[PDB]
DNA sequence: GAGGCGTGGC
DNA sequence: GCCACGCCTC
């Protein structure tokens, strides 16, 4: 009942604010700008900008508690964990 | 590993 | 509107 009434889009969202995020696919709007010296990258989604900053910093906050390997995202770790059993 | 994106608690 | 879990497809 939160329908994306742009053009012929068939999409509805269970949350007014997810529709707004989705509308950015039709407008190109990227409100989230990388502030890394001389970089210039921008994103439609804040969490995508977060993943980006992890390239720059090489921060990997997700540490496997069973080996040395670390990850930038939790899903990568979860997938890796399973490989341990 | 990486990008896109649906989602729900806050 | 943040943020982040997590799933999908490559
Ligand atoms: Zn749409
Ligand atoms: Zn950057
Ligand atoms: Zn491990």
């Amino acid at each position: 009942t939160h329908t994306c009434d742009y053009a012929g889009c068939g999409k509805t969202y269970t949350k007014s604010s997810h529709l707004k995020a989705h509308l950015r696919t039709h407008t190109g709007e990227k409100p989230y700008h990388c502030d890394w010296d001389g970089c210039g990258w921008k994103f439609a989604r804040s969490d995508e900008l977060t993943r980006h900053y992890r390239k720059h910093t090489g921060h990997r906050p997700f540490q496997c508690q069973k080996c040395d390997r670390a990850f930038s995202r939790s899903d990568h770790l979860a997938l890796h964990m399973k490989r341990h059993f």
